[PDB]
């Protein structure tokens, strides 16, 4: 469990994010698929994107980097009362994409690295533990879920 004072920490760095959620979006998978090159191989519609610059031009990149930090966002704000949203992300992700805990570890990297490098006025020692602690207790209920649901993780 986080405290209301961690929880606002969150909060109040995700809502610079909203001021730009494509541009954060890119940025984070970008990130990801340089740091960790084999997450890349999981979508079939950007292994073949080769180059950073291809990366940076593709619209579909752009387009899910939205999806996904606009469902991260709406888990985030529910404060730890995100099971019913979780619910429907940890079946997709078990079940049809087969996605490691490993690789959410992954991108909670790169999260916390473009958060770091975009906002050091509001992402100092402090805000930085509290949104680690937010993205372990997500990988926590999600893998807890994996389990439920039949998947190894
Ligand atoms: C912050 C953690 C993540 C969140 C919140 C998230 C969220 C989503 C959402 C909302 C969708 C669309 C609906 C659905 O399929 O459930 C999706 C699709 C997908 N995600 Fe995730 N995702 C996360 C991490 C990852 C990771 C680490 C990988 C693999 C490296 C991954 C791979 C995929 C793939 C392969 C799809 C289907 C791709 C397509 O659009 O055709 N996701 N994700
Ligand atoms: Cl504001
Ligand atoms: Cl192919
Ligand atoms: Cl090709
Ligand atoms: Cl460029
Ligand atoms: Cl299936």
């Amino acid at each position: 469990v986080l405290s209301e004072g961690e929880w606002q920490l969150v909060l109040h760095v995700w809502a610079k994010v909203e001021a730009d959620v494509a541009g954060h979006g890119q940025d984070i998978l970008i990130r990801l698929f340089k740091s960790h090159p084999e997450t890349l191989e999981k979508f079939d519609r950007f292994k073949h994107l080769k180059t950073e610059a291809e990366m940076k031009a593709s619209e579909d990149l752009k387009k899910h980097g939205v999806t996904v930090l606009t469902a991260l966002g709406a888990i985030l704000k529910k404060k730890g009362h995100h099971e019913a949203e979780l619910k429907p992300l940890a079946q997709s992700h078990a079940t049809k994409h087969k996605i490691p805990i490993k690789y959410l570890e992954f991108i909670s990297e790169a999260i916390i690295h473009v958060l770091h490098s975009r906002h050091p006025g509001n992402f100092g020692a402090d805000a930085q533990g509290a949104m680690n602690k937010a993205l372990e207790l997500f990988r926590k209920d999600i893998a807890a879920k994996y389990k439920e649901l039949g998947y190894q993780g």
